[PDB]
């Protein structure tokens, strides 16, 4: 298999090394100049389970890709959501009608960007439980075990999804085909589409939010909107268990006393949030599917208003 | 001679009471303030009325005292704040018959929905009072200046009696007029107050700061649309463009742009409970009964109530 890894961060580097070792043609694409230079000069150097592994993998920045580059069977997308479109536009010369994409991004709706570059039937989604650390440019620390669960988003993509599993198996990645990955991503986005935005706007921690008399109605209204949109994509969220899952976070002996990650980005660090890929994505989908998602719409607008007020970058 | 009960005998109710008494009407005061009841029972209601002392020996009762031995009245004038209106009208029911009308003088939206539990819906009038009144002490008010009252029947059957109330108020010197814009102006005002108030409160910012946001147009217009959708069901047709234009004009730092709206001062400055239930909460309540979606009103109401709880507002 010819594989391009779009985003050669810690996870991308792990996957690249392992797939290389498994006998595949691997090309890295990355936006960190020092990292690129280091890999070009000394190879990708991994502290891989106490053993040094050096892999001489081709690497390019997106601006360097053109017609001359080799075409690939699979692109593994690790590029963060806000650079995804730009990354895929750059690597277009490497894509044919037969090219598949495995999207390993967090959050929702990435297939709307990806379908501009690749048929929908060619899109796979995955979750990785591997860990990885970058020690510096061209150097990664790889420890522990893990696995990758993946799923075709379109029923025509099943055969190739199984072929990616086989490739990943021979590379030691511990893959499985799972009919639950899209559901788990939807379910997680639900969690991230409640506490994140609501704590950020109201300015409070998780247990403080949970204790509000309005918390039940706000959370449940938001879950229902995620569920209404997900249903159009043949994902049927268990709304009662999603609610039970969120209610458990309120426990002060658990993470109750923590502030959610969106609070940390915006309120603590004045950085732009992930809202466009959570409630913003449900809203975008609702608009295309003629499903009303007003709480997601308003929460998205309020968070964007708050970002601008705090001069978030 | 109309029999008139004043529900809420504060400074304004006291003005109306005295003046309607001077016009020869049969006035009864209803009030929740014990010291006020005691002073009025001892010495009558005392007004410093344009530099002259006027005393009016009016009957006065607390709501809990009212029973079927009390007089049944032609008109109740409602001035009790919204938070106590329901309990006030439940208590004064013994004074209401099928022929009793209410003139609601409260600020804000949707009070007819409480009143109609106690007074026939056909008999509800709404008005705006431009008079001023001050409270000097229990049973003692200070009345200066001029004013007027504009009023309107809510139900088309209430028109003749509304006109009769105007006549009564005219003779009492209250400068009344019948106005077919009263309900509209109340809706338009609530619409304005249903945007910047909750939004600046939740986001923590002033009016111009809010206005400049790239989401200000979308937030404001969606909220306006919800107000208009529900008003339409009650045969009030809001000019959504005019309302938006008014809101944009508030962004001007030469005008009120640098100010914070009243709800912000209530909650964010003073840690006091907001009026949200009688603005966005009222649109939301009506929308539910009319099968009209009002989700921005609903969410904004819940967020404001959320913030009240977080700040320990009282
Ligand atoms: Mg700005």
């Amino acid at each position: 298999m010819k594989i391009a890894i779009a985003g050669a961060g810690a996870m991308g580097s792990r996957l690249g090394i392992m797939l290389h070792q498994g006998g595949n043609d691997v090309t890295l694409i990355d936006q960190w100049p020092a990292h690129i230079e280091a890999i070009r000069k000394n190879g990708l150097i991994a502290d891989f389970n106490g053993e040094e592994v050096v892999a001489n993998l081709p690497i390019f920045s997106p601006e360097e890709i053109d017609h001359q580059n080799e075409q690939v069977d699979l692109i593994i997308a690790l590029t963060k959501a806000q650079q995804l479109d730009a990354m895929f536009k750059a690597i277009q010369p490497m894509i044919t009608e037969k090219t598949y994409v495995l999207c390993l991004l967090n959050g929702l709706g990435h297939e709307d960007v990806l379908e501009k570059y690749v048929p929908k039937e060619n899109i796979l989604v995955g979750i990785t439980m591997w860990t990885a650390g970058l020690e510096g440019p061209g150097r990664v620390k790889l420890l522990g075990d893990g696995e990758i669960e993946l799923e075709n988003i379109d029923p025509s993509g099943k055969k190739f999804a199984l072929e990616v599993v086989d490739v990943f198996q021979k590379a030691g990645l511990n893959p499985s085909y799972s009919s639950n990955v899209r559901y788990s991503i939807w379910r997680k986005a639900c969690v991230n589409g409640t506490l994140n935005g609501l704590c950020t706007i109201l300015d409070c921690n998780i247990a403080e939010f949970g204790a509000l008399p309005v918390s039940e109605s706000l959370v449940k209204t938001l879950i229902s909107e995620f569920a209404a949109v997900a249903e159009k994509e043949a994902i049927y969220l268990d709304q009662a268990e999603v609610y039970t899952h969120i209610v458990q976070t309120y426990d002060p002996n658990g993470i109750g006393l923590h502030y959610p990650s969106m609070y940390q980005d915006l309120i603590k660090n004045h950085r732009l949030t992930e809202i466009d890929y959570i409630n913003g994505a449900v809203w975008r989908k609702g608009q295309k599917y003629n499903v009303a998602t007003p709480f997601c719409a308003m929460l998205t607008q309020l968070v964007h208003g708050k970002e601008e007020l705090l001069g978030a970058k």
